[PDB]
């Protein structure tokens, strides 16, 4: 199993971390939402679908800078929804192809009434999501450590 | 604070996530109104109401499925009446009891007029609803994410 980013790097078998660049609308008002979706991004595979099933969670999604500080959020992961930051580990997704399939991970994100001017800098790290992955095989129990970073500054207007 | 469903689960404090599954009436003509009574399903309570008030909002309420294709309709907060899909956070109902007591969500749902047939299946997700806590005594600003399962088909005549 392995993951992979469009026009990007690549996280081997056995795990490790890679860095994400998303593109933010660049205004985004109280009430409205942000919304990151990382399944055009992020792809992954299962090395030996004839044999093995390869079993992914979100197994953590952490806020950072100004995310944290300036949005409330949820995200979406396979058709539903949970607090982001999140609470627990969700349930898992099957991965049974050798075929990049995405990662059904999606960010919502709404500015608190705190924010204004520029809510989210651009080139900043804005949150962490950790894929796990493991398989109905052997002992494999593997973490993909995406670091997500903005492209663009993000204005809250006052 | 925390919350409850009916014959169901809880999300314990701090907030989470969780699946509502519900009953529909199982056929709804174009001028008809479907209901969906969330006041029967979710209940809350605040775990130390002598001292602390808490305040809960409906963050946001979304539609899914056969609901966000099939259906036009509004939200009922505790009495007042908002679009749905939602546009803004509602105002706060307090919570000042131990015991639970329910979450005043409805969703009042009618066919759109070329809608017929299957317009909302058996076992799909319908909705989620953002269920926003916070308090007058601290930091603490939690999500409490609904998710909404139909458990049965709901058929528009022809
Ligand atoms: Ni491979
Ligand atoms: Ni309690």
């Amino acid at each position: 199993f392995a993951c992979k980013t469009a026009n990007g790097t690549a996280i081997p078998i056995g795990g490790g971390s890679a860095n994400v660049y998303v593109n933010l609308a660049p205004v985004v008002n109280v009430g409205q939402n942000l919304v990151v979706d990382l399944s055009t991004q992020i792809f992954c595979h299962n090395d030996y679908p004839e044999t093995i099933t390869d079993y992914v969670t979100l197994q953590r999604g952490s806020a950072y800078g100004g995310v944290l500080s300036n949005f409330s959020g949820t995200v979406k992961y396979s058709g539903s929804s949970y607090p982001f930051p999140t609470t627990s580990e969700t349930p898992r997704v099957v991965y049974n192809s050798r075929t990049d399939k995405p990662w059904p991970v999606a960010l919502y994100l709404t500015p608190v009434s705190s924010a204004g001017g520029v809510a989210i800098k651009a080139g900043s790290l804005i949150a962490v999501l950790i894929l796990r992955q493991t398989n109905n095989y052997n002992s494999d129990d593997f973490q993909f450590v995406w670091n997500i970073y903005a492209n663009n500054d993000v204005v809250v207007p006052t």
